[PDB]
């Protein structure tokens, strides 16, 4: 989708819990710091719910997509309270925003 609506609408419904901008906060969403190529599973202070932090992954562009469109199913007991997004443009338009926050 669209880098700048991605941003947009991320911030929209996702900056509350996560302040990927600069240095917000983690406190309900780690602030999501480079995603796109770091290993998951281990953050250096709040490193999430066990069911994630166990999940051992990358987050690439793949499981992103699979947790962004059904987060509690990719992630049996997330701490993300989140079930759904619009309908498609937005799994398209946030995943590309992050492939660039993880680079801003
Ligand atoms: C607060 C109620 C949340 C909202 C709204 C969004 N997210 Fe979230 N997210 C939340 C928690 C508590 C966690 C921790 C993970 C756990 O299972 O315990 C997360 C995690 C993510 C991650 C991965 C974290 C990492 O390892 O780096 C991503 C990629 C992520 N969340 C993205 C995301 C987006 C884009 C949102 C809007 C559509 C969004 N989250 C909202 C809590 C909450």
């Amino acid at each position: 989708g669209d880098v700048e609506k991605g941003k947009k609408i991320f911030v929209q419904k996702c900056a509350q819990c996560h302040t990927v901008e600069k240095g917000g906060k983690h406190k309900t969403g780690p602030n999501l710091h480079g995603l796109f190529g770091r290993k998951t599973g281990q953050a250096p202070g709040f490193t999430y719910t066990d069911a994630n932090k166990n999940k051992g992954i990358t987050w690439k562009e793949e499981t992103l997509m699979e947790y962004l469109e059904n987060p509690k199913k990719y992630i049996p007991g997330t701490k993300m309270i989140f079930a759904g997004i619009k309908k498609k443009t937005e799994r398209e338009d946030l995943i590309a925003y992050l492939k660039k926050a993880t680079n801003e």
